[PDB]
């Protein structure tokens, strides 16, 4: 395949692609942006201008299986020819049976089915406008368009790789405390899945506090159905609902993998505010409080995604990062500092804002593409290292100090709008990339002094090499006291700077 | 004839123009824009970046016979060539013996002849520059030229049908309770026409409020003179005046109509006030008090039209539109939202802003027609049905429910600012244009849920087949909870035309 | 002489260039302009956006002689030259022995010899940079060059007629009672000159008040010195003084009037307020106060022009407009409505703002000069008539109603910058110009009934035809109710209208 | 050598390039700006439009030797190249041992090696980013490699000198009252030179009052130590400092000068405040309280050159400017008026704006320099005559009056912003530069009138002929009343040049 993901030295997933090292610049359309190859096609050259490498883009199952057996290729085709044509990569989003908590993708043919594909009820006894995750006819005929998509992806693209990424559904989940559909109330008064209390057991000590502290509190039981290892409660609850939703998915993605295995990744609407309950936001959603569920559920699901639109970003992308779970963003805000802090903090596998085709006039990112561009190789070869950092100020922070090696770097902001980050290439040697920060550079061992050597501004070319563009001394680093990471100007953005130090 | 008025199996009055129904998305001229050939060349180009499919646009009597019994053709012949170089039909605006109750385009040679053109008389006596509707002189003179005008017409125009529409004269009548001329103080001693007696029985059940009530309160006699059937007073007053105007402009028509028989319409000054008494308004023009004594005078009259410049819109159109009187508004505010009133909520023929050459910087006006074009097989077809309606949001409305077939529509409005149309072109299926409401739809039947299934963004082609630019869900329609009309987008936004399916589970 | 003054059969001074009517559609440069051949050259295609038929220009002494005897050609040549080229007339100002009451033009060579050319002398003993009136060599001198220009422009000019006037000095006078000079002195003790007694005697009934008062105030005496005849006072100090300079400047323009006679207007600094006192203005100049003085020492001297930038336009123009003094006004402000009053009021010769280079974006003025023009020959035939009038709105006015044949009209306005001009060209038809003003007609004889019977806009074409572009009726007459005079269109600019009446 | 500085008959030093007296209209570059061939060549064509004929900019130590006896010639090459080709002369400011006090553009070999290379300690006693003046091998090291890059100038622009001037290290000194390296201290004890006694007895009545009272105040003495000769204080650490730092730099020079002598200047961090004690700005530095130490420890520097980015302009180039130091302003603000009063009231051979680059969109200063070019023949020929002032108006000053020959000219300013230059070139005659000033000229003896003759605006062209565009007269002059230096216009408004005529009667 030409889209894997691969550990490295460092405990690092990355995604390899065309046999290298591969990080999304990426952006996600509006909703409705893929639904005629004319629209689609208008959006091409603004998506170029903001340097983007990979672009995601809805497919739904409505259009793709107007009618049962019956496939309709126009829309991935012209996608893939359009992305080719314009040099983007596509990670492709599966509006199937659920696109944020409701079935409104989904074929006419399913809609009009409810004996078939029966929905779920709310807790008034109503059936809505969302498929149960319980209807297992829903999930074969889900999980058959799914493999029918990534077959004729296979058969189109197997070479090319233009897609190198696959997100089964988008959001799922239900706005309430559990299904009240009869297959919902059966399944919740079965065995918990032993593939659960193995998960657990075994990963114990590393569970979410949401999870184990449920388990504890009822006793850390090994066997019984929900209300007994969970309680009778709002948690149990959403753990048999998620468990559920997991499973499903699964199924579909496992389809897939068989016959042309890509990197697969479910997104979650994030638990917006701290006491929220499930239900508040989509309950079954991987949402970071039930990562284990998911993970113990769906081992044909790579990644659980957050969508951040939230302005707690650090909060949040740590909360997703974890040893089994890279960061991968496919929806956020036209931030540059956020795309800043995952690649450099988190080594992120992708920063995607949503509705992008809307922001084709925003230089600034377009710039921090750019210059994010330059440094994938250098981003990509410290994954997963601590000699590489984010830098992002954010609200009532005055500075920031880290130990890289024998340095000490003190941060400093000069405006609000602050970031970037900072690799240690050498003993001695430092790139630092963004913009309206100062770096301070000292010695750890305080029996020595220790100083910025020498100063060069630059930027990588087509080639990968890079080439100064100043050496940055005098005004332009207070006679080397200090690293200004001013930028690029035309107008401010990010710009790359390659800094030497030495020890006497 | 290549233009003509045909009721269809709903009852609805269409115009029927080259053999196909006809929309007037019109625009009227300043009412000196057509005085020379040069000034009228100069406005062609401005009026095509309105999408105007229609153009008003005078003749004047004083330049069209400058002298009796001499007729320059000059100006409409140029009028017609500049139609159908540019892409316009035309409805002729006839500026004779009266244009906003006066005889200011009489041509000199009626006007210095007070002797053979007698003039209105005030209370006080003196004579204005309004020729009297009781001269009889004045009536002929002005059918003979009218009629020569409607020859030449069919002489340069019968084949192609640029012209469609005929409007005689223009917001007729006259500022005082009557004419003082001895003609007229002698016409309203007479015997009331058994033709309005015999419409007043004929017609009681449909009959203006304004008129029976006065006829009911007189004893609601079937002969005598004006002030014994409808007593001694201002009404009696405004109806023998407005009688007067009906017959004399009657004539005029059916010299025309008798030759080449074209859809024809005269239009008012409206009652400005609900108080205002005949006279504060020209007294004599066929407002909507007096319209039962127009349709009694003037069978050869086909269509009385509004015209619209206060804000009480939808009131104004639903007074004016009746069985025998489809809505047609020759003079208008610029003001996209009416157009959509009256085209989806009273299936009018004609909406035109009154000197449309000015708004030719409209670009929201202009995509407004542009949208109205691509909808007038649709709007044509549903004229008259219970299956389409206007949207207009009015300042303290808040939502609009109705039902269609199966379904329940609640129109919420996202701004002052909107308006469109709804049609049910089938049990499950609608079509929804405009700009800033949303549409929730429901089952008529409780015991059902009704849904959207699906919607499309799009616009119809040249060829007038439907062409999507999106199939809207997720984000642009609440995941089908809702139909959002965002409108067209440059952002500037103009109204959108959007597909619906709906179903019942 | 391609340019003559003619009086009409209404007893009103028209100009005659190349045998036809011609009025001055005027603009003056500044000062300083027509200094070299490059500065004026520059100056043509921002005159001709403006619609100028005339151009007001300095010739100075200093250039022109600049060692005495030598005669420098340049300027002149190279003015006409480029007038020609333009398009445009030119009235020849001769900045000479006093500019602005002062002697800055005259050549270093009459400058350095004070013997020779003696100054004007303060009250104090001080000599000015003024030469004296009382001094014959410097009168000659000026003589000699002024006459030696105007034989050149016979020579280079007297088939084509591109100079059509000539202004002799610049607004002359001293800023003091009388000049202290030797001369001055004896001159003051010297008879009247029995010119102006008889002057004063044969004009009585029209004298001017100010010079009537002071002579019948001293017993309207026939003989006796200055003081005898108009006593010891101000008065008889402005009267000798202004004897002397329009006697200088009268000999100035002889010489010339002798080999190629051109209408002559000598211009003035006004009175500024009404209390000042002959030296606050130049003392000398030819201000309406002292008309008759000029008219009688200075036949050479055609008119007497006021230099108007005040704001009671109205009444200055009215002040100097006399049965033997025609409107001639080089310099005033450029505000469209003077021009439009000036021309159809007052029948003028000449309208000029002042640095009229500065006004090459003024459109709104630039307009009013093309509706003159198309005006000029309607204008021309109705000078001196009572069918012609002008209009312009001061602040605090709203209507003017006049009499014209069997029409009252009644010309209301309907802006503060309302103006333009009415000419009846038929017992029932006019011709309205300007703009933001409407005019109602009615019958002058009550037993009638007048009205507007049609109103055509239009204008004049490049052959002198009538256009009209509309017939006005409807909304754009109040249906026949009156004459609006809105304007042209672009931003508005005065409109030209034919109106026929009739009476009932 | 193609660059010389030589003194007129008034005394005056001129800078004589290529055979012709020069003045350097000039601009200095941002510091990192000539680090490589591709930002450098992305300035030219802005500094073209600034109408310099000069440009300053840094050759950096660390990159000419990257490596101990290892040259790289790129930098100088590209920028002698591009100012040929842009038509600029250049003045290289080699930033060596010092720029700014600090050693930041010493090479990485010479930071490395501390023991060799020793540092400036402080009180505390840490070494910091500066190498001490007392270090010899610092010193040869850095002369060497001047030299090496003055050589090779030589080698590939003896011919056409497009280097005109040499400005070694870069405002020196350090900001403590001493340095507390043991070389330092040890020399701080040391008998004070017989060279700087020497000048101090032979230049006495010209001293610096900041010298000449502490040497009188320990008793005017012709030997001894630093702290016997000046006390022991923070003079006399200042003193020997600065020895220290002109001893050091001469040796520089004097390799250059003995290969390839340029006029050579050192530039100085003011003193920013009069209170401001030796530390506070850098200490050694050619600050004016320290002249005469420079003068006499280092006669092969030409020039002691101010940096002035204050606002008390006249004041600081008074200072500055001595019979034995010509005005050479290498870093300034972009104010026009600074230009015109340096080369105006002082005769300087330069005005430089300090990131010259930054200010290319400045049309009043290229404009400013354009007149200045065009006035460098006739501001060379009047160097330190008493024919030629400076005009330029500070905050609460309104008139200045001078005496010319039979003249008084009394100069009044129209606006704040009001500068430029008056030159007397004849005994009734004169050459005014600039705007928003007028001039009154009156007679110096009382007996006579004085008066303006004739006043022409111009210029000068391509060749240096004078060419008037007016004479003004009238209302220019008010007739001739006044000069009135309105400025050329574009409005925008810049300095014009009017020549005056004068007489007295
Ligand atoms: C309507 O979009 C949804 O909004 C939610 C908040 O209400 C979350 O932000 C989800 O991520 C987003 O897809
Ligand atoms: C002056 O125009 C007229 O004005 C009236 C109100 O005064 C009505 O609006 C008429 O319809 C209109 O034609």
């Amino acid at each position: 395949v030409p889209s894997r993901l691969v550990k490295n030295e460092h405990g690092s997933w990355q995604l390899i692609v065309n046999g290298k090292p591969f990080i999304m610049l990426a952006g996600e359309l509006h909703n409705s942006s893929a639904s005629t190859t004319e629209y689609l096609n208008s959006l091409w050259t603004s998506l170029k201008t903001l340097n983007l490498n990979t672009v995601l883009a809805p497919i739904a199952w409505e259009q793709f299986e107007p009618q049962e057996g019956i496939f309709d290729y126009t829309l991935i085709n012209n996608m893939i020819d359009g992305a080719r044509k314009n040099g983007f990569k596509l990670s492709i989003l599966w509006f199937g049976s659920w696109k944020n908590g409701e079935s409104s993708y989904a074929p006419t043919w399913v809609k009009e089915d409810t004996k078939r594909f029966f929905r779920v009820k709310s807790v008034e006894g109503k059936e809505i406008e969302t498929i149960s995750p319980f209807c297992e006819n829903a999930m074969k005929a889900d999980a058959k368009a799914f493999k029918t998509l990534v077959e004729h992806i296979k058969k189109v693209d197997q070479a090319t790789g233009t897609v190198i990424a696959l997100q089964p559904e988008n959001e799922v989940g239900i706005f309430q405390g559990m299904d009240y559909s009869k297959a919902s109330l059966a399944a919740y008064e079965q065995e918990v899945p032993q593939a659960l209390i193995q998960y657990m057991k075994k990963n114990r000590k590393n569970l979410r506090k949401e999870l184990l502290s449920v388990w504890e509190e009822n006793g850390a039981r090994t066997s019984g159905a929900w209300k007994t290892v969970f309680g009778d409660n709002a948690w149990s609850k959403s753990f048999y609902t998620t468990w559920q939703y997991a499973t499903y998915i699964d199924f579909i993605s496992a389809g897939a993998k068989e016959i042309y295995p890509l990197p697969t990744f479910c997104n979650c609407w994030l638990v917006q505010k701290p006491d929220d309950m499930p239900g508040v936001y989509p309950n079954g959603g991987p949402v970071s409080r039930v990562m284990d569920i998911w993970k113990a559920a769906a081992p044909h699901i790579d990644v659980l995604a957050p969508d951040i639109y939230l302005s707690d970003f650090k909060n949040i992308v740590a909360d997703y990062h974890r040893a089994d779970n890279p960061l991968l963003i496919p929806e956020a805000v036209m931030k540059p500092a956020n795309a800043f802090w995952a690649f450099g903090e988190h080594s992120a596998l992708c920063y995607s804002p949503f509705g992008i085709e809307d922001g084709a006039d925003n230089f600034v990112f377009a710039q921090s593409y750019k210059v994010l561009n330059e440094l994938i190789p250098l981003i990509s070869e410290h994954q997963g290292s601590d000699r590489m950092i984010g830098v992002m100020k954010m609200p009532g922070e005055s500075e920031r100090t880290v130990t890289m090696g024998d340095y000490q770097l003190c941060i400093k902001y000069d405006a609000e709008d602050a970031y970037g980050l900072i690799i240690q290439t050498g003993k001695n040697e430092f790139v630092v990339a963004g913009i309206n920060f100062k770096v301070y550079f000292t010695s750890t061992d305080k029996k020595k002094t220790g100083y910025i050597k020498q100063v060069w501004e630059g930027g990588y070319d087509t080639d990968g090499e890079w080439k100064a563009t100043r050496l940055l001394n005098g005004d332009e680093t207070y006679h080397n006291a200090v690293l200004i990471a001013k930028g690029r100007r035309t107008v401010w953005s990010p710009g790359i700077y390659r800094v030497t130090t030495y020890l006497r």
